[PDB]
């Protein structure tokens, strides 16, 4: 069968972090920005701090040391990585800070100073991400622009495995909540999902990019979307993109998942397209566009 899988996963003292503001809150529990501070180490790490609140149920406990055991599985550049846990009566889940929040409201937020450089350059980092995902055999079964989180407007990285399944030595899925906009075919009628699957969402992803944020098929019932594309139908080719970048996408949406491209095709053609990124995506305006703190990235 597979390779043993001998990541680490390190269990932290909960008076060696301190929650400095909260970042999101949820019925779930709540996501502080903070500092971890080991013990003796002289370094203050920028962190993430994922609570449960209220954690006597057992379904989020079982569901947040799943999260737990996959991110401790990673450890790539363009994915993101946990520093460890803390099992205290309410779990803890201690993750590198991304500063600059999902990518969705980043490219939202700044549309216009995003220049096709930092659009280019995004959609390589994504894929490089995704083809190390592939390597380790995880399908990630929730790519989208909402699930990439930035480092700095340099640097982003994959991040929120909730759906996240490592396959065992396609992966098929019960009936859950799950985002039919982003899906490919075979995954919304047969809930069957693979790394060619990802890749469809990979394009619906660059899409998200390249319209500055849009809503992929505004308006339209999920329960429409599977005939709309057994019609032959898919998401349109957005303003600034040149029709080299739009084939791409449209690759990415083949019915024959063989037939998409693969990840590691998707870095080297993005790699291409950054070496002259105005040739490829047309924008108005392009041209014009704590001492002991110590990134997790650098802390090994
Ligand atoms: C409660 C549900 C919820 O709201 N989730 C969202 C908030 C928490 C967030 N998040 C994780 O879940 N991580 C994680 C993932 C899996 C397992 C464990 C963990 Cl720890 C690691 C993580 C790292 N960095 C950030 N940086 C960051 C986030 C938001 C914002 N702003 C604040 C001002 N707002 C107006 C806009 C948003 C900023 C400025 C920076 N957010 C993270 C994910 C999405």
């Amino acid at each position: 069968g597979e390779a043993p899988n001998q990541a680490l996963l390190r269990i932290l003292k909960e008076t060696e972090f301190k929650k400095i503001k909260v970042l999101g809150s949820g019925a779930f529990g709540t996501v502080y920005k903070g500092l971890w501070i080991p013990e003796g180490e002289k370094v203050k790490i920028p962190v993430a701090i994922k609570e449960l609140r209220e954690a006597t149920s057992p379904k989020a406990n079982k569901e947040i040391l799943d999260e737990a055991y996959v991110m401790a599985s990673v450890d790539n550049p363009h994915v993101c990585r946990l520093l460890g846990i803390c099992l205290t009566s309410t779990v803890q889940l201690i993750m590198q800070l991304m500063p600059f929040g999902s990518l969705l409201d980043y490219v939202r937020e700044h549309k216009d100073n995003i220049g096709s450089q930092y659009l280019l350059n995004w959609c390589v980092q994504i894929a490089k991400g995704m083809n190390y995902l592939e390597d380790r055999r995880l399908v990630h079964r929730d790519l989208a622009a909402r699930n990439v989180l930035v480092k700095t407007p340099q640097h982003v990285k994959i991040t929120d495995f909730g759906l996240a399944k490592l396959l065992g030595a396609e992966y098929h899925a019960e009936g859950g909540k799950v985002p039919i906009k982003w899906m490919a075919l075979e995954s919304i009628l047969h809930r069957i999902y693979t790394h060619q699957s990802d890749v469809w969402s990979y394009g619906v992803t660059v899409w998200e990019l390249m319209t500055f944020g849009s809503k992929p098929y505004d308006g339209i019932p999920a329960s429409e979307i599977s005939s709309i594309l057994e019609k032959g139908e898919r998401l349109p080719q957005p303003p600034i993109c040149t029709i080299d970048v739009y084939m791409i996408m449209v690759k990415c949406w083949m019915i024959d998942a063989d037939s998409r491209p693969k990840f590691r095709e998707l870095i080297i053609e993005f790699s291409k397209m950054a070496r002259d990124p105005q040739r490829y995506l047309v924008i108005q305006g392009d041209e014009r566009m704590m001492d002991d703190v110590v990134d997790a990235d650098e802390y090994l």
